């Protein structure tokens, strides 16, 4: 493969933008000479390769050269949901519903396979060529793809804290799109949970008038994780069902 650029660099990790035979790919390079590193690599690859879902990032291949491992991942020219929001162009509310349902379906799949993502946000939701959302930035795909921290994390990561992050992802998409459709709503600010607050209030007016969308978001922005909707609960909500 032919390397175009370095998309990210840490210690003991690089991610490259490459052209492997006419096709664009992301390539993560790591050293696995050490047994501890090799076992960590196996766990992180298996977290991702466990998944077989259209809305979860897929590994294209892994190959070895001496002590180095190369993990081939898709390169998505359309970028992330963050990049889409930064364009500030109105999006169809029907397409938004379909995108958010697929995203919630991906999260449900992760949780059903015992995987906590830990860092769901617009930057980590990639947009495939056909427009579908693709969850990345977990397991070995870490580095391929704040109000977002669940209250209980301010005092580890669980399925519940994922649902809080998904709620704020949904909320940022909805607040921004509503503004893009109706500039008289004003530039939106993401709310913060104040001490001794039960839940984030989501007025239908702020998310474009869709009461079902507001209620779906509100069901996961509950301060008490035991009272928060699960991913399966959220998919059963009228907005999605």
């Amino acid at each position: 493969f032919q390397v175009l650029s370095t998309l990210s660099s840490t210690v003991n990790s690089k991610v490259y933008h490459a052209l492997r035979r006419g096709e664009h790919v992301a390539v993560k390079e790591i050293s696995i000479d050490d047994d501890a590193a090799r076992r960590r690599f196996q766990r992180e690859v298996n977290i991702v390769s466990t998944c077989n879902h259209p809305n979860i990032i897929r590994i294209k291949g892994v190959f070895f050269d001496g002590p180095f491992a190369y993990i081939l991942l898709p390169y998505y020219h359309r970028g992330s949901l963050r990049a889409l929001l930064s364009k500030q162009e109105p999006m169809s509310w029907v397409a938004v519903q379909d995108m958010l349902r697929q995203l919630a379906s991906g999260v449900a799949y992760l949780h059903e396979h015992g995987i906590v993502h830990g860092d769901l946000k617009p930057s980590n939701v990639l947009i495939a060529d056909d427009g579908r959302p693709v969850i990345s930035d977990f397991g070995i795909a870490k580095d391929h793809g704040v109000q977002y921290m669940a209250p209980e994390q301010l005092l580890k990561s669980t399925g519940m804290s994922d649902m809080w992050a998904l709620g704020f992802t949904m909320l940022e998409v909805a607040l921004e799109n509503a503004f893009f459709h109706d500039g008289s709503l004003g530039k939106p600010c993401l709310p913060l949970l104040l001490p001794e607050q039960k839940r984030i209030d989501v007025p239908a007016k702020a998310v474009g008038g869709d009461e079902k969308l507001a209620e779906a978001i509100a069901s996961v922005l509950v301060a008490d994780p035991g009272n928060r909707a699960t991913a399966y609960d959220l998919l059963a909500h009228p907005y999605f069902s």
